[PDB]
């Protein structure tokens, strides 16, 4: 015995299920923010077409953090147990906030960046 029907449907601005960027994984950090926003912003970005992740992964190429400094995020990075093939980018929410209003991965002139081991 068995039965069913199920249904389908799709409607959007040319984007049924094709992440705009297949190399723009943005990871929002709850620390110094919360869930609401974290999830919100994270969801907002996705809506733009970005590939946001609830949990850190090797796919994470960009890590967002509000208030937190590149150091704070860094220390956390090392604190993580996930292995990354290439250290992700650390930028302030200001980037994610823009990346949204920009619907694209705004350029990183630095202001967006939190901090890095840059000397020279």
């Amino acid at each position: 015995g068995s039965s069913g029907s199920s249904g389908t449907g799709a409607l959007m601005a040319s984007s049924p299920q094709d992440i705009k960027f297949q190399d723009l994984v943005v990871f929002i950090l709850e620390k110094k923010m919360g869930t609401t926003r974290r999830a919100l912003l994270m969801e907002l970005a996705r809506r733009k077409g970005f590939r946001v992740e609830n949990e850190l992964s090797d796919s994470v190429t960009h890590i967002v953090a509000e208030n937190n400094s590149g150091s704070d995020v860094l220390e956390w990075l090392q604190a993580q147990k996930v292995q990354v093939s290439s250290q992700p980018e650390l930028l302030d929410v200001s980037w994610l906030i823009e990346c949204i209003g920009a619907g694209k991965p705004v350029e990183m002139t630095g202001k967006h960046q939190l901090s890095g081991p840059s000397s020279g």
